Parts: C-alpha cells; sequence; structure tokens
C-alpha cells in the first residue's frame, strides 16, 4: 500500500495474508469459516512450496494471540483464469479446519448484487504489500482510502485503454495505492468486499494507470459453487 498508513490492529478481522514458505506473497479475504479469497496469479510460480493462510494478524513478525496460520487443503484457481492476464484472477483457498472466530478472525460479507460501485465512492483496501517504490515491506497492516473511478475514463488510451471488462472495476492510483504484495487483498466500500486486488499493468501510484480490482458480484456463481462443494 502506497500513500497509506498503518491500520487499527485487527479492525479488519478479514484480512488474511496469503504466504509461501513462511513468506507474505499477497493478500486474502476470510469469506466463509473454512474459506479464503486471492488472486489466482499468486500461486502461479508457487508450485511446490508451502502454501499457508495467516489468520488474525496485525504484525507478521510478532506473536498475537489471534494469529493462527492454517495449512491449504485445497486452491481453486478461477477456471477461465490464464497466467499474465488480468481476467478471471480469483483463487478460492481451503482451509485445514474452519477458522476459529472471534473479534480478530471473521469473514466479510461479499456483494452478490452485479451492479457497478458509483465513481467517486470511497472503498477501503488493506494488505501487507510494499509502501514505497524503492520496495519496503512493512511489518504491519498497512490501509489506504481510494475513490472508485468510473470504467469509461480507465478504458481511455492514456489509461488501459479497453482493457477493463464489466468484471472489473478501477480505483484512482494517484500517490495513494496498492501495489506488489497487495494483490488478493480486498476493497471494501460500506463494510461490503466488491473487489480483489489484481497487478493490473504492474505500475503503481501512478495516475494514468488506476489500480485494477476484480469485482466479486461477477462471480457470485462460480463463489458460491465453490464454497458449497464441502
Ligand atoms: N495498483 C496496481 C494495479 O492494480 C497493483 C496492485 C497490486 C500489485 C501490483 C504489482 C506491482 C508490481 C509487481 C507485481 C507482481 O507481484 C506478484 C507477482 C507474483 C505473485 C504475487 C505478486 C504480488 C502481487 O501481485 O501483489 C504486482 C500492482
Amino acid at each position: 500500500i502506497l500513500g497509506g498508513r498503518e491500520a487499527e490492529a485487527h479492525a479488519r478481522p478479514y484480512m488474511a495474508s496469503v504466504q509461501l514458505n513462511g513468506a507474505h506473497l499477497c493478500g486474502g479475504v476470510l469469506v466463509a469459516e473454512q474459506w479464503v479469497l486471492s488472486a489466482a496469479h499468486c500461486l502461479e510460480d508457487a508450485a511446490d512450496g508451502k502454501v499457508q493462510v495467516l489468520l488474525g494478524a496485525h504484525s507478521l513478525s510478532q506473536p498475537e494471540p489471534s494469529k493462527r496460520l492454517y495449512d491449504v487443503l485445497r486452491a481453486v484457481p478461477h477456471p477461465d483464469s490464464q497466467p499474465d492476464t488480468i481476467d478471471h484472477d480469483l483463487l478460492l483457498l481451503q482451509l485445514s479446519e474452519k477458522a476459529t472466530l472471534g473479534p480478530a478472525v471473521r469473514p466479510l460479507p461479499w456483494q452478490r448484487v452485479d451492479r457497478d460501485v458509483a465513481p467517486g465512492t470511497l472503498c477501503d483496501v488493506a494488505g501487507w504489500g510494499i509502501v514505497n517504490h524503492a520496495g519496503r515491506r512493512p511489518d504491519s497492516l498497512q490501509h489506504v482510502l481510494l475513490p472508485v473511478l468510473d470504467r469509461a475514463t480507465c478504458n481511455r488510451r492514456t489509461h488501459h485503454d479497453g482493457a477493463i471488462t464489466e468484471r472489473l472495476m478501477c480505483a484512482e492510483s494517484n500517490r495513494r495505492d496498492s501495489c506488489k504484495g497487495d494483490s488478493g487483498g480486498p476493497l471494501v466500500c460500506g463494510g461490503v468486499l466488491e473487489g480483489v486486488v489484481t497487478s493490473g499493468s504492474r505500475v503503481c501510484g501512478n495516475r494514468k494507470k488506476p489500480g485494477i480490482y476484480t469485482r466479486v458480484a461477477s462471480y457470485a456463481a462460480w463463489i458460491d459453487s465453490v464454497l458449497a462443494s464441502a
């Protein structure tokens, strides 16, 4: 997260750290007791290593009573996802067991009504992604409120030139933005999950290259089907 600030500890109980061999790789969102939603590209160059999900965390390195690292029993990338493509970049991770719920661990309700979030709406993005262009990795969870950018503006030749489908949404990227290590994490509007961070053009903090977020509402049928297949 560039241009953000340290989040209040455990104020986002749905926030997950998807990890590879003990290291934070991507953000994730707890959407059900045993399921974490993330981005499919996160596990592309991982196939070998131990994939785990850290729940109830503020600090990545420090002990906290609510912190718990879970093993993943199965990884469900969206069937239409392709590598190094920004479309259908969703991943569902089944935990080893149902997560112990409490004030610091709680699933987030997600948008099921397939209608765009109004442009200008301030939405909260959180993550353990890089906090400056030099690549400084924060130990503690960061967040930033970003305004939603209309698809038309986002799709201009000067911006993402037609790449923003109806299944994607954009947020302003001027200084404040999501960056490397934030994909798979949440974009929350009025307490509801609206988007999942994707890597876009892999450029951060540049107003001409807005942040790209996968609209969860567009994938309601797939998420429901995966969550129902215990
Ligand atoms: N705001 C912009 C566009 O929305 C944005 C948001 C989020 C990430 C990036 C971004 C910037 C540089 C390099 C990478 C490659 O990262 C990975 C590559 C492989 C696995 C995991 C990651 C981690 C990750 O994807 O976060 C991503 C850019």
